């Protein structure tokens, strides 16, 4: 029976918890939020009855059934797929980029054959070197759809990020306007706090909120589950990593604000780079009242949450010195979107985390050394 100290009570924290308490082992989970759920968290708005996803829309999609099924033993799952609209040009969209966001744009009333002719037509180029190079569509959609969202998403000119991040046309030649291609997509009818909190309801796990983890700790314990900032951990001894942070402006209104779950705003004149419309996340709930953030996306100054990670030369020269002072450590592993840096989806996150405990829980069967990662960086 080991003693485990998990940093973070966040899918991560919660799934390697739950594996490891149910093969008896003693899991003390702690979180400096004064709630469990990390950024995956959702509460219910007081004055409405509307689930707040706190940290910004989250939707579960995954194409990975153990994932899947996993959720499904925590949470009742509601069939929920996600649509996204975009305000742009004094015009509204379907995103993604699809055969009526094109026969809307240009005016047109093509059949995918022909608006495979128009996009091939209305593209630029020898050998492509920035995102902004990318004429698989042009010039009049890159600059409606792509220039101002980078701008505004990451403070970065396209011509400045490589010509990855774009490695296929972003056009889908139908009238499918599900936003995502996962095969299980849907939404737990309570939350996911109410989710995570199932995960974490077992005997052999401790909770412990509004506690910040104490280096001097790590000695208590057979073995330490860090998902927290992995420059932190090390007080930004080499300077912070690149991210951006996100500000939500709450609002209420009476009634139905945007009638959608999420609408962008995809220009530069609009400084909000989205509104979300909580209550469309649950769809089977009616109410009055409506809680709406808008979403402004920064630089991530001192004190901020961090959000998306930068992940450039910059970025990963910094990673690096971190990254050889971590595959020194002994009796601990870094996990989750923060502990390695990476932006993770949550059915990724689980993924990883029944991964994780099934390497720790080998490494003991066995005569082996519980490794620092459990996934390449
Ligand atoms: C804006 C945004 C929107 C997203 N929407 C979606 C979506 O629609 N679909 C999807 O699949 N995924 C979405 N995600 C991804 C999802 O949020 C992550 O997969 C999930 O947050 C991963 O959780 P985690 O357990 O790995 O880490 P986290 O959720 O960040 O949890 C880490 C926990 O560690 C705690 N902590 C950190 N340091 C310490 C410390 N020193 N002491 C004590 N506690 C500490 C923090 O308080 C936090 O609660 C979104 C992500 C972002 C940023």
């Amino acid at each position: 029976s080991k003693k485990i100290l998990i940093v973070g009570a966040g899918f991560s924290g919660a799934v390697i918890g739950r594996q490891l308490a149910e093969k008896g082992h003693q899991v003390h989970i702690i979180d400096q939020r004064d709630h469990i759920g990390g950024n995956s968290y959702d509460a219910r708005d007081s004055e409405t009855n509307v689930m707040v996803h706190v940290y910004g829309p989250h939707i579960f999609h995954t194409d990975n059934e153990t994932v899947w099924n996993y959720v499904n033993k925590h949470a009742e799952m509601m069939p929920y797929v996600n649509r996204v609209k975009a305000t742009v040009n004094g015009q509204v969209f379907s995103l993604p980029i699809n055969l009526h966001t094109i026969n809307q744009f240009f005016s047109k009333t093509c059949s995918p054959d022909e608006a495979r002719a128009l996009i091939a037509e209305k593209g630029d180029d020898p050998q492509t070197f920035e995102e902004e190079a990318l004429r698989f569509i042009g010039k009049e959609l890159y600059e409606a759809f792509f220039k101002g969202y980078t701008i505004k998403q990451w403070g970065m000119q396209p011509s400045e990020l490589p010509a990855s991040i774009l490695k296929r046309l972003p056009v889908r030649f139908n009238y499918d306007d599900n936003y995502f291609n996962h095969k299980f997509q849907g939404m737990p009818k309570c939350g996911y706090t109410q989710m995570i909190k199932s995960i974490l309801n077992h005997e052999n796990i401790k909770v412990d909120l509004q506690r910040e983890f104490i280096v001097e700790e790590r000695t208590h314990y057979d073995h330490v589950f860090y998902s927290g900032p992995l420059d932190a951990f090390y007080g930004y001894q080499y300077g912070r990593l690149g991210y951006r942070t996100l500000d939500f402006k709450k609002f209420t209104y009476q009634g139905q604000y945007q009638g959608c779950a999420v609408m962008n705003y995809c220009s530069v004149d609009v400084p909000y780079t989205r509104i979300t419309e909580h209550k469309y996340f649950s769809p089977w709930e009616q109410h009055d009242g409506s809680v709406c953030y808008k979403e402004y996306s920064r630089a991530c100054e001192e004190n901020d949450i961090p959000y998306y990670p930068i992940r450039q030369m910059g970025e990963m020269a910094l990673l690096e010195k971190y990254l050889s002072l971590a595959e020194n450590e002994t009796n601990i592993t870094f996990v989750g979107r923060l502990g390695t840096y990476r932006y993770l989806d949550m059915d990724v996150t689980i993924a990883e985390a029944l991964k994780t405990a099934e390497v720790y829980l080998n490494s003991l069967t066995e005569n082996q050394p519980m490794p620092v990662f459990t996934v390449s960086v």
